[PDB]
RNA sequence: GAAGCUGACCAGACAGUCGCCGCUUCGUCGUCGUCCUCUUCGGGGGAGACGGGCGGAGGGGAGGAAAGUCCGGGCUCCAUAGGGCAGGGUGCCAGGUAACGCCUGGGGGGGAAACCCACGACCAGUGCAACAGAGAGCAAACCGCCGAUGGCCCGCGCAAGCGGGAUCAGGUAAGGGUGAAAGGGUGCGGUAAGAGCGCACCGCGCGGCUGGUAACAGUCCGUGGCACGGUAAACUCCACCCGGAGCAAGGCCAAAUAGGGGUUCAUAAGGUACGGCCCGUACUGAACCCGGGUAGGCUGCUUGAGCCAGUGAGCGAUUGCUGGCCUAGAUGAAUGACUGUCCACGACAGAACCCGGCUUAUCGGUCAGUUUC
RNA sequence: UCUGGGGCUACGUAGCUCAGUUGGUUAGAGCACAUCACUCAUAAUGAUGGGGUCACAGGUUCGAAUCCCGUCGUAGCCACCA
């Protein structure tokens, strides 16, 4: 079961505001993750790519698609922790292989 | 035998992955002032239907540009009888829904080494360092200006005739030159060191002849050596607007603040649409808070003048007609990697109201048209 | 350290604040750091250090900036019931 329903995506800015009021910061100077412990069990994801933070509008959409595919491909493996991914300016230089391996190393250490 | 640029033109992919989205059939939860079968009222046998509502079966969802209302049009509450007309737009003529800044060519040049029209009245007022007042008025001519119409001085017995003295409205300044791009031509008695003072020749306004739906094209006839050939949203003209802001603008379910409050009222400066300009026509008010609530939704253009072949007409873009095609749009926001045959390597960007254009980042494939030998 | 359809503007006049219907003008002032009677060392009643291509080739008389359909970024706000 590796589906991707609409209910598994954020649809209200209120939840965004709540998680941004008290975010948990842990990541790298190039890519980082914010989020908090969830109570409903089913993991959730969210995407915030600022035009100022990330220029080259041909990106983001590609980045959104790639990160959504990685999330749905590794939905069950990751714990109930909510996750939101934010990429800094220096991301486009790394290719897809580098991005995939960096995300793999990142998510292979969150062992609690 | 080898090379530019536009007219247009191409951005498919699959045997497995993993699977984001409207529709029809079978049922799954609650019903219908068309109700037959019954109505004994648990609803069974329905002709037509809904909801972020699940299980199957099918067709589909990225550029020559959607960023950029940059220009014009398609569609809502609230006004709308100018002989007012301030102010922004065709400025060569004709052309399709109401539409403009797309396209055709003659008179004017670089009608091939430039595809460019943005070619409308110019002393109908008195203005910007080049401090040479020539690009608005000026001239102690610049090794020619007494080498003579008007005065003086140096050489004179009928008071004849030469050189200079940069003195004056002394032919002058473009026939010569010094920073401004030489703002016409040798010439006939221009001879007075010569200022167009009468001059065949190219060119201006005015009118006839060949064409013109239209700007004009040939000194064929005249008058003038002529008198400004040169800087336009730099006073001005309209046959089409004068309607603001735009699609997040009307419509809804058993939820309760029309809530102290402000510049004073029987004509006058509170929000006169239409004039930061005078009216025609008249809401029981007048720069704000002290948020009472809100993400549960949908038609509005989603069968929209977009497309193909065949007709009297063209230097040029056309559809009166014949089949159709039309199976791409939920508002955190629609596309991933691999075992492969042409190989033109995936450069840069985005699909949620629509169309006609923009020398654009556009490497790659040439049908029409170039000079070279 | 918050937002993809959409808008009237302020800017490359040094990166901000004042803005010129080309007043032929290497020209102004208030932030990083500086010299003079040693402010009992929290800057301007005085002289100045002035990489102010005043965005890219653009008026074929000499020109940047009022005359750009060819590009970037920040700040003044918007769905109803009366
Ligand atoms: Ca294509
Ligand atoms: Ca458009
Ligand atoms: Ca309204
Ligand atoms: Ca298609
Ligand atoms: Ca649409
Ligand atoms: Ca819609
Ligand atoms: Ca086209």
């Amino acid at each position: 079961k590796l589906a991707f329903p609409r209910e598994l995506r954020l649809l209200t800015p209120s939840q965004f505001t709540f998680v941004f009021q008290q975010p948990q910061r842990a990541g790298t100077p190039q890519i980082t993750i914010l989020g908090r412990l969830n109570s409903l069990g089913h993991p959730r994801i969210g995407l915030t790519v600022a035009k100022k933070n990330v220029r080259r509008a041909h990106e983001r959409n590609r980045i959104k698609r790639l990160t959504r595919e990685s999330f749905r491909l590794r939905q069950h493996e990751l714990p109930a922790m909510d996750f939101v991914v934010v990429a800094k300016k220096g991301v486009a230089d790394l290719d897809n292989r580098a991005l995939s391996e960096a995300l793999e190393k990142l998510w292979r250490r969150h062992c609690r």
